[PDB]
């Protein structure tokens, strides 16, 4: 079941099986797009003070960004994502270290600054864009740009995410 996004489509989900302290994050999914800029996924409370970890298309390539409390670190892929062809994306973080693998490229890795190791969230996860966009002039434009393309087989922390009935904001479902 592939879902389509037209640039104004954003779905809200909450972590499946309070204030939680997460030591790790695991994201898998496939996407299809022609976009050079766009927010794919944002996990965090979404507030100015909140920690986060996100996936986005910045200037033609997928990149992973996260701030656990000691400033953000970015991991940028070397694969052009706007081929309009389905492409797999494997992303994970264990404490400070992270890995981003788009397609069959060699995994790009890195560590966020010394300090925080936990992502403090309430379980919120956004797809295609995010409600609280207080970042239009605080991060690259891609992060406040709705995604345009398709997404399928999304797996979060080893658990399959059901794009349609798991959504909470009763969105307008359009398939690819
Ligand atoms: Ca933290």
């Amino acid at each position: 079941e592939a879902i389509a996004f037209d640039g104004r489509t954003y779905m809200e989900y909450h972590n499946a099986v309070a204030e939680k302290a997460l030591q790790s994050n695991h994201f898998e999914l496939s996407i299809k797009t022609e976009a050079t800029q766009g927010l794919i996924l944002w996990s965090g409370k979404g507030l100015e003070r909140s920690d986060y970890i996100a996936l986005a298309i910045v200037d033609g390539f997928v990149q992973m960004m996260y701030d656990l409390g000691s400033k953000p670190v970015v991991l940028r892929s070397t694969v052009p994502i706007n081929t309009n062809h389905w492409t797999h994306i494997k992303a994970y973080r264990v404490q400070r270290e992270g890995s981003l693998q788009v397609g069959n490229e060699a995994p790009i890795t890195g560590s966020s600054p010394l300090g925080a190791t936990q992502l403090d969230t309430d379980g919120a996860l956004w797809l295609g864009g995010m409600e609280r966009l207080s970042v239009a002039h605080k991060l690259p434009k891609a992060y406040s740009t709705g995604f345009i393309g398709c997404i399928r087989d999304v797996i979060v922390d080893r658990q399959e995410l059901h794009l349609v009935e798991d959504a909470l904001n009763n969105p307008t479902i359009l398939h690819c």
